[PDB]
């Protein structure tokens, strides 16, 4: 389109998040529009299209629930479902309600500022657009803007350069190239296997090793679809009712409390079934060191075990840091590929990167010669999209300012002193730790129903309480606190982008609880908002 000047709620974003907002929006009866940077709808499954690029959630549960025609009508065709597909079902979803007619793409956001005066928000963009809107909804992301580590050689490089969040529209040919992948993540672990095919040498610069573990992908069977199509809202029902969003057992044991002889023979069930299940085999993985480590060492066995050579195998292990605190990763062929002559593993924690040249990269032991260098290095978490617009709230205050030593919400929906003014499954909520079609759609639904009954009561300004916000924000340390998650350097703590704050940023109580406490809270009349 071209945005117009007025409107009920103004939202950011056209993936998952905003999609949803924008279609509710208009059910409720309420004037909405969006603005997203793309070209087009998809969010991470427009811009993340490197090779290899496929969700690590089951494609059955990875989907929208709100549309019982949709979930009638689509047909997924593998166990975890591949980027472009994941796309094709976003444009269905978009052409089905029309949603296009509400959108304008090619348009980023720079600044939005709240006017106590109106009880409104002026949103500025990058074309010279100005919307006044009631409510703003932040739909922009956690894992939304690159990163890029500020290496000493970069723009020096004299080849071709790439990162998997920004990957071309057109494929990427390879062939015959040497070619350095840099970061071993989920994008690096997806990305490498592809460009191995392609190159004539691949070599892939691991920092920290992650745990990996099988996919163990697979055609899904149209039976079993039509047979789930019988009783899907019971299914997603169930989904919801758990502390990850998805059907992972809940293993009720303790990792410690079991023989040598049955942890083997229970994690090596998991291991042949595939996929993340895993995580949650006993109740105490991401609790207690011990339990962790049991578990951990399994996982380090079957790597050495994968890799011919013991030297490259070794390198592979992860060390350092508890096992499912980083986020688990699903491989498949990634051990494997380094069996392959032209693929080098170099370790870049006993050879540090020292610069990029113009010909390649340097670590301390020596010089590798590139003709493309695909950073696998990941997104600044969270709060980079949020950071990058020029918020101000009562009496001025910038965003950045309030949140610059950690994100400060209450229930992460809301911050104090920023009226009006919510962000859809970030900071301080459940978010990327429950399978996010689950955390996103609770999250749209609250916030809307939030504003239908602002529209309702004839009220015109919410704000979540200061005191509550910072009991808020204590309560979410503190759970944290009783689990592994904070010992480790991950995107979670912010700890990958150099002078971020390292604070674990997720309510860690699971999804379930999570929702419970939000629907209390808007039972009572959104207790801990003040609403005029
Ligand atoms: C490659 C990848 C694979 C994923 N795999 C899974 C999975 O297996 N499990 C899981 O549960 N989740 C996974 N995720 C997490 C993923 O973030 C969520 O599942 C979900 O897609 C987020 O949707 P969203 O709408 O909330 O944000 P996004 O998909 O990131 O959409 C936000 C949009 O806002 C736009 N935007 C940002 N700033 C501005 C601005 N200033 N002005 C205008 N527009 C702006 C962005 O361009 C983007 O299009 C994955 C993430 C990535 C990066
Ligand atoms: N299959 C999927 O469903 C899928 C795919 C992609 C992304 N995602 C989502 O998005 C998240 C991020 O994935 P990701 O792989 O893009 O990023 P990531 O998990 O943040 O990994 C970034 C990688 O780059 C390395 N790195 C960062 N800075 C570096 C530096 N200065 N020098 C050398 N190495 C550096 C990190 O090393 P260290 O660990 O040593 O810091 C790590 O190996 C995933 O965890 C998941 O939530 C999901």
């Amino acid at each position: 389109r071209q945005p117009p000047e007025e409107v009920d709620v103004l939202v950011v974003g056209a993936g998952f998040s905003g999609l949803y907002a924008l279609y509710r929006l208009r059910e409720l009866g309420r004037s909405v529009h969006v603005i997203e940077t793309a070209g087009d709808v998809g969010g991470v499954w427009y811009w993340n299209r490197y090779p290899g690029a496929r969700c690590d959630i089951e494609s059955i549960e990875y989907c929208y629930s709100f549309s019982e025609e949709v979930l009638q009508e689509w047909n997924w065709t593998e166990r975890y479902a591949s980027q472009p597909e994941i796309l094709r079902y976003i444009n269905f979803v978009a052409d089905k309600f029309d949603l296009r007619s509400g959108i304008t793409f090619h348009t980023t956001v720079t600044a939005a500022a709240f006017d106590e005066a109106t009880n409104t928000w002026t949103v500025d963009t990058n074309h010279g657009d100005r919307i006044r809107a009631r409510y703003l909804i932040m739909a922009s992301g956690q894992l939304s803007v690159p990163q890029l580590p500020n290496f000493p050689g970069l723009k020096d490089f004299a080849g071709n350069l790439y990162h998997t969040g920004n990957w071309p529209h057109e494929p990427v040919d390879f062939s015959g190239q040497r070619v350095g992948v840099i970061g071993t993540g989920s994008s690096g672990i997806q990305v490498s296997p592809q460009i191995a095919k392609q190159a004539a040498e691949l070599f892939v610069f691991q920092r920290t090793p992650h745990f990996a573990v099988p996919a163990r992908n697979a055609p899904l069977d149209p039976e079993f679809l039509a047979d789930l199509k019988k009783r899907y809202a019971e299914f997603r029902e169930e989904s919801r009712n758990t502390p990850g969003g998805t059907h992972r057992y809940q293993g009720p044991k303790s990792a410690l409390e079991v023989s040598d002889e049955e942890l083997v023979e229970t994690l090596e069930r998991y291991w042949q079934e595939g996929g993340p299940d895993i995580l949650a085999a006993y109740r105490d993985i991401l609790r207690d060191r011990d339990a962790n480590e049991r578990v951990a060492e399994f996982i380090r066995n079957k790597i050495r075990n994968t890799v011919r050579d013991p030297e490259v195998a070794e390198r592979l292990v992860p060390k350092g840091y508890p096992f499912g605190t980083k986020r688990l990763i699903l491989e498949i062929d990634y051990y494997e590929m380094f069996n392959r002559d032209n693929v080098h593993l170099v370790d870049t924690l006993s050879a540090p990167i020292e610069t990029i040249t113009p010909r390649g990269v340097r670590t301390s032991e020596r010089e590798y010669e590139l003709d493309s260098l695909v950073l696998a290095t990941g997104f600044d978490a969270l709060t980079g999209a949020l950071f990058k617009i020029d918020i101000r709230g009562v009496g001025n205050v910038a965003l950045k300012e309030k949140w610059a030593a950690g994100p400060r919400t209450y229930l992460g929906l809301s911050t104090a002193g920023f009226p009006n003014l919510f962000f859809i499954a970030g900071p301080g909520s459940p978010s990327a730790l429950s399978n996010m079609l689950v955390s996103i759609e609770q999250h749209v639904e609250w916030v809307t129903d939030h504003i239908a009954y602002m529209f309702k009561n004839g009220l015109t300004r919410s704000e979540a309480v200061l005191e509550k916000e910072d009991e808020w924000v204590e309560h979410v340390n503190e759970i944290a606190d009783e689990t592994l998650y904070p010992m480790t350097a991950s995107w979670y703590t912010g700890a990958n982008v150099p002078g971020k704050p390292r604070v674990f940023m997720l309510y860690v109580g699971g999804f379930h609880r999570y929702r419970q406490i939000c629907d209390e809270v808007a039972a009572k009349g959104y207790e801990g908002f003040v609403l005029t």
